[PDB]
């Protein structure tokens, strides 16, 4: 449970791939809660929580 501020912003629309993973569109920021070695972290946005690719996104 990460206990720093890290925000991120997607660069590509990402559909999830499970019901644990999180779906957003390019563009959207969303709030890192985990960071996992595998390049998958879990984050979130707009109430909704899951994992996603990190190499989808880029830290603000
Ligand atoms: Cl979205
Ligand atoms: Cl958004
Ligand atoms: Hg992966
Ligand atoms: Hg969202
Ligand atoms: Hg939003």
């Amino acid at each position: 449970p990460l206990g720093s501020q890290l925000v991120v912003r997607a660069k590509f629309n990402f559909q999830q791939t499970n019901e644990d993973e999180l779906s957003f569109s390019k563009g959207d920021v969303i709030h890192v809660t985990r960071v996992e070695e595998g390049g998958w972290w879990e984050g979130t946005h707009n109430g909704r929580t899951g994992w996603f690719p990190s190499n989808y996104v880029r830290e603000i």
